[PDB]
């Protein structure tokens, strides 16, 4: 299962280097709770935990990431990257 968001970085005081942070409605959609792993890809493919976005994200369609993470997977902000459900 999958969904498309573009890529936004995680606020500084967000914790956790591998959570990325997905609104209710797109994590409902996805099918996946808090703490799910999920896998993002774009031509690489990391795994990684999700968690509530900060709650006006939700028209947004974005994933925040911390920048490691994003340097990992080899995206920026402003990319679309694939999240399923692993």
């Amino acid at each position: 299962s999958s969904v498309i968001a573009r890529v936004a970085l995680a606020h500084e005081d967000d914790v956790g280097k591998n959570i990325v942070r997905m609104d209710e409605e797109l994590m409902r959609l996805l099918g996946v709770k808090v703490g799910d792993l999920v896998e993002i890809m774009k031509v690489s493919s990391v795994i990684a935990r999700v968690a509530l976005a900060h709650e006006d994200d939700v028209g947004k369609n974005i994933v925040r990431m911390d920048e490691e993470l994003m340097r990992l997977l080899g995206v920026k902000v402003g990319d679309l990257v694939e999240i399923m459900k692993v």
